[PDB]
């Protein structure tokens, strides 16, 4: 896996942007997040059927991409892919169904993109030792699944900001709810790309409120994972820094890809990237925790490959050239 990645979500569905067959995906993407696994009544047995091709055809296309050094990852999420693991029985169905899919199509990892059904229950106050079944069970399942494949297996996640950086403000309900998940799987985690979009405002470690879609916001939000931060206003409860190579930023490929805002122009984002990666400032209000940057910052994720192709390939072309440079 490369040191500066472009990770792109791939629609297993037509939302108006059309379907792109796997072999027609721009090679500028390093990782393809196939979206999404689907769940039925039991909210725990994950299912997936390709939007085009026979099962064998789709499997072959995945093999083709892998042969070119690309990674093809199954993303768990979407409106029709809600996962609830209230007990061991549900956890086991989840594990088995996902492994079945990985076996069937040859995915080379999984992406956790669950944005509902995840809450820190009352009394669940320690991110190193979660108590909420959903959280405990997700961690267990993720570790189990990851351990079932080698020598490498890609594990990523794309929580919304409230679940991660929101932990700076509160620890309970959705606020900080992915922190125990991240911590619980940190030794298996390839990278995390928080969704820096449809997110409104975010509080940085300087206590200032920042607006999504601005260079300051991107730097402020990423810095929390790069540096670590106190949780829920508790100075003695510090969430540890991840490796810089585990930190990415998730962005919309086009303005329309995030209908509630979040899109940032590549010109502005490159300012943020130069600051994060090289410690080169741009006259922004936010001051990076590390003066000389975090050179190992892993790259960018985008929603999505399909949106990108409908927007003059702006995201893929701009950022591939930037990173290669």
């Amino acid at each position: 896996l490369g040191s500066k990645l472009l990770v792109g979500y791939w629609h297993n569905f037509d939302n108006g942007t059309g379907i792109i067959k796997l072999k027609d995906v721009s090679p500028k993407w390093d990782v393809i997040n196939v979206s999404f696994g689907e769940t039925g009544g039991d909210r725990s047995t994950v299912e997936f059927s390709p939007v085009y091709g026979t099962d064998a055809d789709f499997k072959s296309d995945i093999s083709y991409l892998k042969s070119k050094g690309k990674k093809v990852v199954l993303s768990i999420g979407g409106q029709n892919g809600v996962v609830l693991l209230p007990d061991n029985a549900a956890k086991d169905r989840f594990i088995n169904s996902i492994q079945s899919l990985i076996d069937k199509y040859g995915f080379d990892g999984i992406d956790i993109d669950l944005e509902s059904g995840i809450y820190l229950n009352g009394n669940d106050t320690n991110f190193k030792n979660p108590t909420t079944p959903q959280i405990v069970n997700l961690i267990s399942a993720i570790r189990t699944i990851s351990d079932h494949y080698g020598p490498d297996f890609l594990l990523s996640m794309a929580p919304e900001t409230a679940y991660v950086q929101g932990g700076y403000s509160a620890y309970g309900s959705i606020w900080g709810a992915y922190l125990p998940i991240i911590y619980g799987v940190k030794d298996k985690l390839t990278y995390i790309h928080v969704q820096h979009y449809n997110a409104g405002s975010g509080i940085g470690m300087d206590g200032n409120n920042y607006n999504q879609g601005t260079a300051d916001y991107e730097v402020a939000m990423a810095d929390m994972l790069l540096h670590g931060f106190p949780v829920g206003g508790n100075a003695n409860n510090i969430f540890p820094a991840l490796r810089s190579d585990q930190v990415m930023i998730g962005l919309p490929a086009a303005p329309a890809a995030a209908p509630s805002g979040g899109y940032i122009s590549p010109t502005e984002m490159k300012k943020a990237l130069n600051y994060i990666i090289k410690g080169v400032p741009f006259g922004g209000k936010y001051k990076l925790s590390n003066q000389s940057g975090y050179p190992a910052f892993r790259g960018l994720m985008s929603w999505s490959i399909n949106w990108d192709a409908k927007n003059n390939f702006e995201f893929s072309n701009n950022y591939r050239t930037y990173f290669d440079g």
